[PDB]
């Protein structure tokens, strides 16, 4: 299990590695035996999409006195948590644990 | 809508209204016409099981915000909240309300 965390997988999911391919601009009239070092600056854009269905287990524990759950504190303060600042830059104040239930040794 | 809270039914469920028959004690030899007032003391014991099936209609926000929600604080404090004393009487500190999900207009 690695020790950062998470899930340790003999076979995790691939790289996918992209690279845009080199166009030489403009060759000589005459022979030329080198790697041909001049390429035309190029880069690319696009989207990329990633679905990776979870599977979960439920909680049935019957536990009386209420679970501790994750909450957003109700006061009033500048910015809502986990959204966007007045200048647009995303900002996450805390790190989420997803230890939150109970469950008896 | 009861101004109480609640539903308001032009039906409600009925009353179950229970009553341990007289027995009178010992009436006279001689016939006497009166209610026969003397009853035998007497009371009642069994278990009674109320089973009322619920219908939900579960929330499907897109609100990214953490929504906000019912918890019992985690701070040591000498009972647990919803839990018997030492005594045995069980004690609930707060009314608790159902409006904590959030749904805009």
């Amino acid at each position: 299990s690695p020790l950062m965390g998470g899930f340790g997988m003999k076979h995790p999911p691939p790289q996918i590695l992209i690279k845009n391919t080199p166009v030489p601009a403009d060759p000589p009239t005459a022979f030329n035996k080198d790697k041909l070092n001049s390429f035309i600056t190029q880069y690319s854009t696009g989207q990329v999409s990633v679905e990776i269905e979870w599977e979960l287990q439920k909680e049935n524990s019957k536990r009386w006195n209420p679970e501790i759950q994750y909450t957003s504190n109700y006061y009033k303060s500048n910015n809502v948590e986990f959204a966007v600042n007045t200048e647009g830059v995303y900002s996450e104040p805390r790190p989420i644990g997803t230890r939150y239930l109970t469950r008896n040794l």
